Formats: C-alpha cells, sequence, structure tokens
C-alpha cells in the first residue's frame, strides 16, 4: 500500500504511536521523523532506530555510551536495521531501507536511543 509512515517525537519524550504496520506489498518502506516539540537535539533529541526485540537493549546501550557527537547510536551497528539522525526542535530526518530486511522475524521494537528515552519511546513494527 502506502510504503511510508509519518511519525514525530516531542516534548513529552513519546513518539506519536507506538505501533506501525508495513504492507508485506512494499519492496521498501521510509520512515520521516519530525519533531512537533520545542527542545535542542543536545538535551531532547530524539531519532528513530528499528532492530529485532532481541537486539534492541544491545542497541540502547552501545548509543549511550556512543555520546552525543555519534548520535548516541554505534557507528555500523548490524543490529540496527534502520535509522534516522538524531533530531531536535523543528529538525526532520528520514530513513528508508528494505521490507526484505523483515522477513525472517516476527515483532521488531523501534525506539529511540537518546539517553532514558526509551522508557516510553519504544514500539512495535510488524509486517502485514
Ligand atoms: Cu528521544
Amino acid at each position: 500500500a502506502e510504503c511510508s509512515v509519518d511519525i514525530q517525537g516531542n516534548d513529552q519524550m513519546q513518539f506519536n504511536t507506538n505501533a506501525i504496520t508495513v504492507d508485506k506489498s512494499c519492496k521498501q518502506f521510509t520512515v520521516n521523523l519530525s519533531h512537533p516539540g520545542n527542545l535542542p537535539k543536545n538535551v531532547m533529541g530524539h531519532n528513530f532506530v528499528l532492530s529485532t526485540a532481541a537486539d534492541m537493549q544491545g542497541v540502547v546501550t552501545d548509543g549511550m555510551a556512543s555520546g552525543l557527537d555519534k548520535d548516541f547510536l554505534k557507528p555500523d551497528d548490524s543490529r540496527v536495521i534502520a535509522h534516522t539522525k538524531l533530531i531536535g526542535s523543528g529538525e526532520k530526518d528520514s530513513v528508508t531501507f528494505d521490507v526484505s530486511k523483515l522477513k525472517e522475524e516476527e515483532h521488531f521494537y523501534f525506539f529511540c536511543t537518546f539517553p532514558g528515552h526509551s522508557a516510553l519511546m519504544k514500539g512495535t513494527l510488524t509486517l502485514k
């Protein structure tokens, strides 16, 4: 169907949704992230990061360590299926990935890796 979704992260430390469905029809899928709240990236930055459920903890933990200059993400992290930039108020970023990379598993988690964020900024992404 539509092979894109528009996601927002804000000042409430929440994305607007906790569930994304990707139409199995799609060869590619695009996630357009924007920040409709008011703070900078160095403080209340969000990114969108996609992994298997099992990999999320490692991604979030290795992320924190990497620091704000690496967008709180380990560079070249092979667990990460798709990722955007870290963004603050009124910035945006997009990421496109192959639907084939979701063939093998069931429940994936999307999440923000800014330290602490993933307490609320965790959702499920599935292939339907
Ligand atoms: Cu965040």
